[PDB]
C-alpha cells in the first residue's frame, strides 16, 4: 500500500504565510489522486478545508489554498491566524482505496451538520451499529465516508456508501468487518462493525463525499470502546 508522507511538524508565525507538503511513495501526487486537506482541532474536531486538489470547502476561509508543487500535493496558509494551530492531514485515492497522509501539527507561535454520537462502550464478539444523522443539505445526493483512529494511530479509510442505491465500497482492511447502510427518511447513515475485538477501539468518523468532492463536512467522531 501507498505511504503518504507530511511535515510532521512545521512552525509559523501569525500574519506569515506557510505551505504543507503531502508526498506519495507511488511517484507524482496528480489531480486523479483528488488530495482533500482536513483539519483537526483538540477533541476529535475535523473541519475539511480544500477537496480534489485546489477546490476550497465553502464557507472555509479563503486564506486556505491547495495546489501541486512539482511531485506533492501543497497546502498553503496565506495570513496565519492563531486559531489555525492544528493538525492537518491529506489524503489521496489510490484508484480503488483512500489513504491519510501522518498529519502535520502546524504550531502558530505566540448549515451542514453530521451528528454523531460521542462514546459508546461494547463488549467482544458483539456488534454495534453507530450511526451519523445529518441536516442541512440533501442527503440523497451525497455518499457517506467512513473512518477511524485508534488511540495513538493514524486515520484509515473504512468505506463509503451512496445514498442513491446504496452502493458500497470498502477498504481492504474493513472489507470484511463493516456493513454501511442509510435511512433516507431520517437522514441517517449508520455503520455496523460485527465480530468486535479490543483492536476495534477506536474514535470512528462519518464524513460526506461525492464524486469529485470528499471529506469536505465531518461528523465529530463516535469513541468506541471494546471492554
Ligand atoms: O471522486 C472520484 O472520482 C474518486 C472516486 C471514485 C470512485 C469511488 O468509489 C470513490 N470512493 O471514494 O469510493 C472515489
Amino acid at each position: 500500500q501507498a505511504v503518504v508522507t507530511q511535515e510532521s511538524a512545521l512552525t509559523t508565525s501569525p500574519g506569515e504565510t506557510v505551505t504543507l507538503t503531502c508526498r506519495s511513495s507511488t511517484g507524482a501526487v496528480t489531480t486523479s489522486n483528488y488530495v482533500n486537506w482536513v483539519q483537526e482541532k483538540p477533541d476529535h474536531l475535523f473541519t475539511g478545508l480544500v477537496y480534489s486538489t485546489n477546490s476550497r470547502v465553502p464557507g472555509v476561509p479563503a486564506r486556505f489554498s491547495g495546489s501541486l508543487i512539482g511531485d506533492k500535493a501543497a497546502l498553503t496558509i496565506t495570513g496565519a491566524q492563531a486559531e489555525d494551530e492544528a493538525i492537518y492531514f491529506c489524503t489521496l485515492w489510490y484508484s480503488n482505496h483512500w489513504v491519510f497522509g501522518g498529519g502535520t501539527k502546524l504550531t502558530v507561535l505566540g448549515q451542514v451538520q453530521l451528528q454523531q454520537p460521542g462514546a459508546e462502550l461494547v463488549k467482544p464478539g458483539a456488534s454495534v451499529k453507530l450511526s451519523c444523522k445529518t441536516s442541512g443539505y440533501t442527503f440523497p445526493y451525497y455518499w457517506m465516508h467512513w473512518v477511524n483512529q485508534r488511540p495513538g494511530r493514524g486515520l484509515e479509510w473504512i468505506g463509503r456508501i451512496d445514498p442513491n442505491g446504496g452502493g458500497t465500497r470498502y477498504s481492504e482492511k474493513f472489507k470484511s468487518k463493516a456493513t454501511l447502510t442509510v435511512d433516507k427518511p431520517s437522514n441517517t447513515a449508520y455503520m455496523q462493525l460485527s465480530s468486535l475485538t479490543s483492536e476495534d477501539s477506536a474514535v470512528y468518523y462519518c464524513a460526506r463525499g461525492k464524486l469529485g468532492q470528499h471529506f469536505d463536512y465531518w461528523g465529530q467522531g463516535t469513541a468506541l470502546t471494546v471492554s
